[PDB]
């Protein structure tokens, strides 16, 4: 419709209907309907095909780098469409979160100011053994960034550092 | 655009009605409720979207079938737009709808070539539920109708199915 936010919704819808309701004790009518909705959810993904058809600054020149490190990164609204996680060097430079191809790049792939964002651990973003490594950074404009960190601790440290900056600076 | 609101309509119906009073765990309930509020919330994003010669009902040539029906578009039903009384007329392969049998000009119309049609007794919580059907366009737009009795619905379907097939 007006896309990111809608794909954010449908991603939550799919998590719900496909996983949350799995194991639940449902009527026969509700089971049959759940299977339906999953198929419809699947098919609608093709619709967003046609869609896919702050100054630059080097990694090593970022000032006041409060935290930096390699993370896997993925936007929520890409996730719904099945896009792979991307290895990124992430840096929190002052109040602005930056992401690059590696720590030696001369220019960022993207960045965003964290004012107003929320952050949390979220163990449901992945099905494998790395799921304990995951957190998300929620935009106000409904944009959501998902990460996998290199260990459960690595993630917690990111969420703490980011949570500190988000709320102890009012 | 339509195709997405059509999915979201089925979504909202499942989560809010199908799942009502089902034997759900605490987390399933909570998440259900939380999704309901999320589905209502998105509706505001399609607000911006709302911000064939004319012919009179009576000059229409080759009226195969015609009648009062309640019409709604599925993608509109998601946003809350309800059923409206329409005089509907199939003029050859073109489906016309007017506010009354006497109007000077159609509210709209669509040619049905390549459309599908089906009975669908899941669209009303009513004593009118066994008398609805839909016409589905290739672009994924879906026109839902309620007829004045179950027989009347089946008659429109039979009649539509007939044209949509053996004309060829």
């Amino acid at each position: 419709g007006s896309p990111e936010e809608i794909r954010n919704l449908l991603a939550d819808v799919e998590t719900f209907v496909a996983d949350t309701l799995k194991g639940e004790n449902l009527s026969k009518k509700a089971k049959e309907k759940r299977e339906s909705l999953i198929k419809k959810i699947k098919d609608v993904k093709s619709v967003y095909l046609q869609e896919f058809q702050f100054p630059p600054i080097a990694a090593q020149d970022l000032p006041f780098v409060i935290k930096a490190g390699y993370l896997e990164k993925r936007r929520k609204d890409h996730s719904f469409l099945g896009f792979e996680w991307q290895k990124r060097w992430c840096a929190l430079s002052k109040t602005v979160f930056y992401y690059y191809g590696s720590d030696k790049d001369k220019q960022q792939k993207g960045e965003f100011a964290i004012d107003g964002y929320d952050v949390r651990m979220n163990n449901t973003l992945r099905k494998d053994g790395k799921k304990d490594c995951c957190f998300e950074i929620c935009a106000p404009d409904k944009r959501i960034y998902q990460f996998t960190a290199a260990s459960p601790k690595d993630a917690e440290e990111w969420v703490q550092q980011l949570k500190f900056i988000l709320q102890d600076l009012g």
